[PDB]
């Protein structure tokens, strides 16, 4: 069985991993866990109660593991706990992958150093201080890394791991039993196809969150550092 | 602040619910319910274990409801307590929503009948006994009733009626902080683009489910009869 594991933690922002955890639990022969410190309830950003199944020294050795994004991870970026557990997956999976701000922590964890990645709009001048090439695409892959934003990147390459898993027919199937077919009623997915006064907002509701996380990122640059 | 209410139910399909629950929660002044007989644990089809908030008797009035779909609406069509519990929702409601195979839970509770819907497409036969117009889009709206298919159609009609519910503005700057920018690798997810043979094994591995939910859906429509 193909083991998949993604970190479930405190403010994750849930649909980063209930996304490709449906789409990746269609799948003949895998095995998905969802691990933290120890298995029981973890509460998302937003009040939604998920539950972790395994903690991090039961977990078995993962070919896939994945790092959802959301406010939380300003904590993560900082848990020496929760670092050595990804550095000591990500040594033999076959591959590691992140969604929206869960590349801060691979960066975090110096998964990123040399490493082309992106990362959430918001938060993109935060790649650089981690070592990393910072790249504005939706889907960035440099070897067996992929880093992905938006709340669908998480589906997306979940089907491209389909296909390599086991073959792209296997994918197709899989795209078509759950007749996924995006069409956005609007275009503002993205800052340079949004409106000017709407970037506006969502920069200045981000501001606070972003001035912390660069406090967070140069301590975990520190540590890299040394 | 507008109510908003997920029926979550044994064997759902976690991502119908999980993904507009995400978006609609980035709004401000919303409520949303995660309603079921009790408060408590209810399993996903993938194993996921999410949590009920609410009970049907302790349940506010709710502006939108929306049905998720997956394996367990078989159970669904002839549960009259939740049956009962949709009705009385939709009477007031201002939005009556339904992602995949929802929408067949719509309507055993009688509330398709002469309404033009979806399903999805594996199912989309067992519409018409129902009472429904059946429609073959991915996103059907008659009147307050909005019926889509495919597992970003609860993510899209989100965005919708957050535009609605607010305005445009308010539905970009949700779809630009979460980066929503959908780009699909394959191209299979609808039985007109799947290669044929795509097509074939999708159908085969559904032939049981549907046979047995032609059995509910005939019992469903005679209740409606009477
Ligand atoms: C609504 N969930 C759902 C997903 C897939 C299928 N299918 O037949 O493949 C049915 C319902
Ligand atoms: C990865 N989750 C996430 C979603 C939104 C934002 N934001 O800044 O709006 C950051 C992270
Ligand atoms: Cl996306
Ligand atoms: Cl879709």
């Amino acid at each position: 069985a193909v083991q998949i594991g993604f970190l479930l933690f405190p403010e994750v922002q849930q649909l980063d991993l209930t996304g490709p955890h449906d789409v990746l639990a269609s799948l003949p022969d895998v095995q998905v866990h969802l691990i933290w410190k120890e298995p029981g309830p973890v509460v998302a950003s937003s009040g939604l109660v998920l539950q972790a199944t395994t903690s991090f020294a039961d977990c078995p050795p993962l070919d896939v593991i994945c790092i959802p994004g959301g406010t939380g991870v300003g904590a993560l970026m900082e848990d020496p706990q929760a670092l050595a557990f990804i550095r000591q997956q990500a040594a033999r999976a076959r591959y590691v992958t992140s969604v929206c701000t869960g590349s801060l922590v691979l960066g975090a964890a110096g998964l990123l150093q040399g490493k082309r990645a992106t990362t959430h709009w918001a938060y993109h001048e935060l790649l650089a201080p981690l070592g990393a090439i910072p790249v504005h695409e939706r889907v960035v892959r440099d070897g067996n890394l992929l880093t992905g934003t938006g709340i669908t990147a998480g589906i997306d390459f979940a089907l491209t791991l389909a296909a390599e898993l086991f073959d792209a027919a296997t994918a197709q199937r899989v795209q078509l039993q759950l007749e996924y077919a995006p069409a956005p009623p609007f275009n503002a997915g993205s800052p340079d196809t949004a409106p000017a006064s709407v970037v506006q907002q969502a920069r200045q509701r981000a501001a606070d969150s972003l001035h912390k996380r660069r406090e967070i990122t140069l301590r975990a640059a520190a540590r890299l550092a040394a």
